[PDB]
């Protein structure tokens, strides 16, 4: 499924991701913009590594999610990464909430750095009703 932008706003609201560990929900939806495109079927796979993205986070199959094939592969969502590419995205934001618990919080994605780190990110959800 390919959100919405407003759609996308009120849904991660409602999953509670609003100032989830620090994070504003502008934060957020800049994330899965530029990883995704607000996607959720998006997959990447990283021909370097053997690792595979998956999602509208584009969470990572070393570290995240269990595909099977990927080498040296932790699972610490506990999730198979099939989980992550359903229209429903409870459990990709379930994971995405598990990724920031960890040090880096909302730098653990280089994109995020790269694109919305230091920037106006109000554009992301105005006008959304959030």
């Amino acid at each position: 499924k390919v959100f919405e932008r407003c759609e996308l706003a009120r849904t991660l609201k409602r999953l509670g991701m609003d100032g989830y560990r620090g994070i504003s929900l502008a934060n957020w939806m800049c994330l899965a913009k530029w990883e995704s495109g607000y996607n959720t079927r998006a997959t990447n796979y990283n021909a370097g590594d053997r690792s595979t993205d998956y999602g509208i986070f584009q969470s990572n199959s070393r570290y995240w999610c269990n595909d099977g094939k990927t080498p040296g592969a932790v699972n610490a969502c506990h999730l198979s990464c099939s989980a992550l590419l359903q229209d429903n995205i409870a459990d990709a934001v379930a994971c995405a909430k598990r990724v920031v618990r960890d040090p880096q919080g909302i730098r653990a994605w280089v994109a995020w750095r790269n694109r919305c780190q230091n920037r106006d990110v109000r554009q992301y959800v105005q006008g959304c009703g959030v």
